[PDB]
């Protein structure tokens, strides 16, 4: 089998991108964030807290015949940005782009933080980092893609976020029209859970390429780029007046500048980002300071190649007994 489904910006930043995903029976469309950085599929429900719910459409699984509570069994994650969501647990049908799950851990928020009620435009998350992550308790759940495995026709995903522009999330296949040259492949650790893997360097602008191990996961939950100080500070030192911000929380820039772009290294191969992928636009409405894609992970713990890097290049998440990933330009 395999599944094809387009992916949304949520906003003229491409801040996030939801996917439409069918839940029960009949269906439940609801729009969701795919997260190759985390392992749980939860959803705002109609067991969410009613003043925490703002404008997303719910999973009601009382109106779905297919839907059974999986007794005993609860929920809670706390995500990098520092939201968090909460609640139980039912199985039911779940389809993404014409493929189908039975018996897929569906995670009805009882509670979500703030920032997910303030954000009309999603309606819960996906996740697609491995399963050792998920949260269930006592008895942790598959994700989607680890359910679909067997079945599809190869064990892979495919992520193609656009720039400013929708993309497609492929299960199943790799489609061999949405990229440019060939798909360089590379060493995934799966140690932490994550999609884990080393960039083998950077260059800034038309700068000569910097041989560097920069170890890092591929995470499409996560919107900017992180990387480490000395990186990032060499990249924000060709703009000038920018500079790091602690009162804005990073790197900031005259929204006047023409950006560079910034290649990562990809074994031998190279993708290059745009500088204008690295404009988040102004810090607050109607200011001449704009807030900066690339910044700093010190305080992390981790580098994470977000959206911006990943949405120049065309992305395999390789879940063969192995897994790997694969980088094109596009």
């Amino acid at each position: 089998s395999t599944g094809s489904a387009t992916t949304t910006p949520i906003d003229s930043l491409d801040d996030a991108y939801i996917t439409p995903v069918q839940i029960g029976t009949p269906a439940q469309t609801l729009n969701l964030d795919f997260d190759t950085g985390s392992s749980d599929l939860w959803v705002f429900s109609s067991e969410t807290t009613a003043s925490e719910v703002d404008g997303q459409t719910i999973y009601t699984p009382s109106k779905s015949t297919t839907a059974k509570l999986l007794s005993g069994a609860t929920w809670s994650i706390s995500y990098g940005d520092g939201s968090s969501s909460s609640g139980d647990v039912y199985t039911d049908t779940v389809s993404v782009g014409g493929l189908t799950v039975t018996g897929q851990a569906v995670e009805s928020a009882k509670k979500v933080s703030s920032s997910f009620t303030e954000d009309s435009t999603i309606d819960g998350l996906l996740g697609l980092a491995f399963s050792t992550l998920n949260t269930v308790s006592p008895t942790q759940q598959k994700t989607f893609f680890d359910n679909a495995k067997a079945s599809l026709d190869s064990p892979v995903f495919t992520a193609d976020l656009g720039y400013h522009a929708p993309g497609t999330y492929n299960f199943g296949f790799i489609d061999t029209t949405a990229y440019t040259g060939s798909i360089t492949y590379t060493a995934v650790s799966t140690k932490q859970g994550f999609w884990e893997w080393t960039s083998t360097g950077y260059a800034v602008g038309s700068g000569t390429f910097k041989s560097t191990s920069i170890d890092g996961i591929a995470d499409t939950g996560t919107t900017l780029l992180y990387l480490p100080a000395t990186v990032v500070s060499a990249y924000w030192a060709q703009v000038s007046g920018a500079k790091s911000s602690s009162s804005v929380g990073g790197y900031v820039f005259p929204c006047s500048a023409t950006l560079p772009s910034f290649t990562f290294g990809v074994g031998s191969a190279r993708i290059v980002i745009p500088g204008d992928y690295i404009d988040f636009g102004p810090i607050s409405t109607g200011s001449s300071s704009c807030f900066g894609g690339i910044q700093s992970s010190a305080g992390i713990g981790i580098n994470i190649f977000g959206d911006v890097a990943l949405k120049a290049a065309f992305v395999v998440f390789n879940g063969a007994t192995t897994p790997t990933l694969g980088f094109a330009s596009k």
